[PDB]
């Protein structure tokens, strides 16, 4: 149904995160012994290594065009990286408890976080002040992303529910700054992640229910589409295939699934006999995908 082709492989200690760079043939690993990897998936090198966290780093992703990155740790920081000049150039200090996801934002100087301490934070990068702390989550937020086009975010949180926040007013200043638009109810256990769909109205958010749901959206209402059944165990991370009309989802069942978009019927699972999958992520351009897993990161394409 498909084929796993697998280009590069680490083998390490437990993997959380994988972020692709968008020009360069690199991804940055983050590792729950703290330390960061820079690596080469065409050549298998291991160009560098960050070592600025205590404790498991969960957030890990790479401005789109500055020489930046940034990592989000359990010790509650989220650090800012130039990856030329190699050094740590600073601390966002706030979070109260874990950071689970950090990223930038595509235009403006903001990265987004959020956090076991139950908000969501958005900071600018060039001033390093916190311009605003999204509140309204009760449990963890384990997920939040910035829409692609819109002043939206979408978070995913351990009290079952999935928001959409409208960012509209922290945009137009360059709390009215976010407003809550919808609380996405459907999860009966904890959300671990959400994710949009790069260019269509689409939602995706997966859980400790084992379920991968689909959400479609307009300017003014949001509606449940449907439900991927199947895997057994939690499902850690959930993503949308950029060019195909596929859904890709991973889990603690030691699977990597792929769904249909339009029937939601499985297409292909990937199995690992030991190793429990934590995050997966595709390259903004490439069809080209990473999974990160309790053995280490792997890089692969689907045919």
């Amino acid at each position: 149904s498909m084929e796993m082709l697998t280009k590069f492989e680490s083998r390490s200690s437990r993997a959380k995160g994988v972020a692709f760079h968008p020009t360069q043939p690199w991804i940055l690993t983050s590792l729950h012994n703290g330390r960061i990897q820079l690596w080469d998936y065409r050549m298998g090198t291991l160009l560098d290594r960050f070592d600025g966290h205590d404790g498991p780093v969960r957030g890990i992703a790479f401005h789109p065009t500055q020489p930046l990155f940034v990592s989000g740790g359990d010790d509650y920081k989220v650090n800012v990286w130039n990856y030329k000049s190699r050094k740590l150039l600073f601390s966002l200090c706030g979070h109260m408890d874990y950071v689970r996801v950090c990223t930038f934002h595509h235009e403006y100087p903001w990265i987004l976080s959020c956090s076991d301490d139950q908000t969501i934070r958005i900071w600018n990068w060039q001033s390093r002040n916190c311009i605003a702390i999204l509140t309204g989550h009760s449990h963890y937020v384990m997920c939040a992303a910035f829409h692609p086009s819109e002043d939206l975010i979408v978070s995913a949180s351990l009290d079952q529910t999935v928001r959409v926040w409208d960012i509209s007013g922290l945009r137009m200043k360059n709390s009215t700054d976010a407003i809550v638009k919808f609380v996405l109810e459907g999860h009966d256990r904890g959300v671990n992640w959400c994710a949009f769909h790069p260019t269509l109205p689409l939602i995706l958010s997966a859980g400790d229910d084992r379920l991968v749901k689909l959400w479609r959206m307009t300017a003014s209402k949001a509606w449940e589409v449907d439900t991927c059944r199947g895997h057994f165990n939690n499902v850690s991370c959930c993503l949308f295939h950029p060019h195909q009309e596929l859904i890709l989802s991973a889990s603690e069942d030691k699977t990597i699934r792929v769904w249909d978009l339009n029937r939601r019927t499985a297409v292909q699972t990937f199995r690992r006999d030991n190793d429990r999958f934590w995050f997966i992520t595709v390259h903004p351009k490439l069809n080209l995908f990473a999974a990160a897993h309790d053995s280490g990161v792997m890089v692969f394409k689907l045919e």
